[PDB]
């Protein structure tokens, strides 16, 4: 019990901040499950999920310099 597909906003609930969708570098460190062009949150940052598993996700940037995507659910591992 924590939140089934809980979009914690501009940070993954596990505790890692989401980067802006238009600020996603061409050299991405993690590969997304599909094209995310239609997440349509380009100007801003925020957990996005049209389909997949009814579970929002964002691309997060960590303080180690990496930019990968993560599920906004509740520590998805």
């Amino acid at each position: 019990r924590c939140g089934a597909g809980e979009p914690w906003g501009n940070a993954t609930n596990l505790g890692v901040p989401c980067l802006h969708w238009d600020e996603v570098p061409p050299f991405l460190e993690r590969s997304p499950p599909a094209s995310w062009a239609e997440l349509r949150g380009q100007p801003h940052n925020f957990c996005r999920s049209p389909d997949g598993a009814g579970r929002p996700w964002c691309f997060y940037r960590n303080a180690q310099g990496k930019v990968d995507w993560g599920y906004c659910d509740c520590g998805q591992g």
